[PDB]
C-alpha cells in the first residue's frame, strides 16, 4: 500500500521538532499521542508522550515535549537534545470520536553531521 | 528542513514499484536516475539506474526496471525479486535544464513476509 | 468511520448508469467488479458483473452492463430496465496489483416514480 | 441527476455522530432541523430535531441530540442507543434568509454488527 | 436564490462571442442550444441556435454563428454584426442525457460605442 | 472583456440582501460604498449608501440598509421594500490604502412578482 | 496596486529561458510577443520577437528564440548568450480576440555572476 | 531556478506597504528581518529593520516601519516618503528554528511618478 509521510532532515546539539498539525483541533473532542516505529494503539496507553484535548498528562520526560499551542492542534513533538539513536520513523495519532476515525500521521527524523 | 516522501509498503516474493512521475515530461530536455539512501549528483552518473529523454541507457540490470512509458514522464522504478536489504529510501531524480532546476521525489520502501 | 458517494436519482424503468472512473487504468494489470450492498472480496468473485483490464468477462447480464471504455478506466455500471429492487448501494472495485492497493467507489441508487 | 452524499459507517452500542457543519451560521438569521430519508419542509416542522438560531426547540425523541456548539453552525445529529434500524438516510435542512436559500445536506448512516 | 453568471464587456463594430465550454462534451450524448433572456426549455427547440453532438443543426443564420470546435465542447455563441438589441441575459443549455442532468451557464452581454 | 457577477433571483413583498463579503476587512483601513449600474467612483461620494470602516455614514436612504456586520466585512446590502425599478445591477466597491487597490465587486438583483 | 510575476535566477554562460505558457491556445486566435521592461503595445509591433499562431514571424534574431512549441501555447523565451544587461524584467504579451482580453504575463530575469 | 514575486506599484511620495505575512509565526520561536536586493544573512545581523517575535528591535528608522500585528506574523514592511532609490527588490526573511527552515519572501517595489 502507498502513504505519504514528512522527512524531517536536522543536525545534531539542538532540540529538534517533528511536525503534528491537526487543525479542525477540539479540546472537546480530541487527543493525541506519539510512538516511535509503530502508531500507538487506539487509546493512547503505551506512548512516547500524550495529551488529554488541552495538555501533556503523560509524565513530565528529559526528552520529550510538547511545545506547540495544543487546543489549536499543534502537538509537534519537541525532542531534546537528539543523538542518532533518535533516528528513525515516528507515529502522531490524532484521537478523533467514534469508529476508525483517527488520524495517523508519519514523520521519519534523519539526523546527520553538519 | 522538511521534505515528504511516499511510502510504499509491501510483500516479498512479488515485484514491487515506486512511484515517480514527472507530468511535465518532454524527451528534448528531461532526463532522470534513481538511487539509494540518497538521490545521485549532478548529472546521474553512478545511479542504480538511468535513462535520457527516452530510454534506460545504463546497462540491463536484472534487478533494476523502468515498465512504466518514460518520454510521458513515467519514470516509475521497478524492483524484481526483493528482498529485506532492499527496504530503505530511494530517490527519483529529474533533470531539469537551468541552474539548480531539478526535481527531487523520495520514496520510502518497507518490505514484509506476510 | 466517514466517507462520500455519488447518489444517482433516476426515474424507474429508464436505463440509469452508475459512474466510476479510474483515470490511471491499465489494460495489463487492472481489473473491476461491482457488488450491491457490499464490495465484492478481492478477486471480484460472486459479483454483480466484473472484467480483465479489457472487457467484461462475466457471462452476460440481461440487467448489467459496461457500455463505457473499459480500457481508458471508464468502468461505470449500466442497468438495464431498472426496477424498486433495484434501488440502494452499489460498491465499484477496481484491482491494482499489490499489497491493500484496491479502490473501493459506493455509488447510491434512488429510482422515483413519475 | 448526480449529487453527493457523506457516509458514516459505524458500529452499534455506542452513539453516532451524523456530521452537518454550516460555518456562516449567525444565530440572528439561521436555523435547521434533520429529518429521516427525506429533508423536511420548509419551515422545519414534522422534524427528528429542530433548532432556532441558539439550540434545540423541540425534538421527536430524548435518542436524538445536537451536542455541537450550535451557534457556530455544527448542527451534527448525535443518535443514542442506535439499533439497526437507523440505518439509512439523514437530511439536515440548513433554514436560510431569502427565496430558495436552504442547505440540504444528506448524510447516509451504515450501522454494521459483530 | 443565488447563482453566478459572466459578464462580456465589449464593442460594436465587430463580432463578439460569449463564452460556453463543456470540457466533457462528447458527441455520442451531448447537444446544446442558446437561448436569450432565459434558456430553451429541455430539447432545445426554438432557440437561437442548436446543435447534435458534432455540428450546429438549426438553419444556418446570418447573426448567430458557432465558430469554435463543437466535439471538444466549444459552444461558444458567435454574434455578427452586433447592435444594442443585442445586449442582455444570455444562456448556454448543454442537454446532458439522464434525468434532469442538464446544465445552464449564463452570460450577460454588454455592448458599447465605438 | 470577460468577468463574473452574483445573481440574486428572488421574489417581491419582503426585504431583499445583496452579498458582498470582504474578509480581510479592518476598521483602520477599509471603507466601502455601493452603487447602482456602476460603481461609485473612487471616494465613494454619491453612492447609494457608504461606511467609514466601522458603520454607515451616509444615506441609509430608507430603502438602504447595511445589517450585516461591518467591521467583519460584512457589507451585504439590504434593500427594504423592493419594487420592480429596484432590479438591475448594483456594484460594490471596497475602498482599500494605497494606488488603485480598490475592489469590485458586482451582483445582479432579478425580483419576480409573488 | 499589486500584482505577480515569476523570478528567473540564473547563471551566465549557457542560454536561458523564461516561462510563459497560455494552455488555452489555438492557432486560429491567439498570437503574441516579447517585450523588456514593459508589454508591446497591443498589435505585438514591435518586441524582442513575435508570433503569428503557429510560429516566430519576426525577423529571425540571433538572441531571441521560441523553443517551445507554440501551437501548444508554450510561447517561453529563449535568451542566447545572456549578460548582465539583459537582467530585468520581462513581459510576455497573448493576444486574445475581442475588446481588452490580451494577456500579461510578468517574468524578471537575475543573472549571476 | 523558477520562484514567485508580489509587485507592488505605487506613485513617489506615497508611503507603501510590502506585504510579507507569516501565518504560523509564534513570539516564541520566529524572527525576521528586511533586506534590500538580496535577503539578510541567516541571523539578520545587518539588515533593514528587525524583528525578536515581539516587535522592532532594530534602531528606530525614519523610513522604515513595522505597523502590522508582529505576533500574528504581519511583519510587512513600511517605507515612508519613498523616493526613486527605494525602488527595487526587497526580501523579507522568516527565520525559523532548525537546519534550513528560513522563509525567504521577495517583493518588487515599483515606484511611479506623480
Amino acid at each position: 500500500m502507498v502513504t505519504s509521510e514528512t522527512v524531517v532532515t536536522e543536525v545534531l546539539g539542538h532540540r529538534v521538532t517533528l511536525p503534528c498539525l491537526y487543525s479542525s483541533w477540539s479540546h472537546n473532542s480530541n487527543s493525541m499521542c506519539w510512538g516511535k516505529d509503530q502508531c500507538p494503539y487506539s487509546g493512547c496507553k503505551e506512548a512516547l508522550i500524550r495529551t488529554d484535548g488541552m495538555r501533556v498528562t503523560s509524565r513530565k520526560s528529559a526528552k520529550y515535549r510538547l511545545q506547540g499551542t495544543i487546543p489549536r492542534g499543534d502537538v509537534s513533538l519537541t525532542i531534546l537534545n537528539p543523538s542518532e539513536s533518535d533516528s528513525g520513523v515516528y507515529c502522531c495519532r490524532i484521537e478523533v470520536p467514534g469508529w476508525f476515525n483517527d488520524v495517523k500521521i508519519n514523520v521519519r527524523l534523519n539526523l546527520q553531521r553538519a
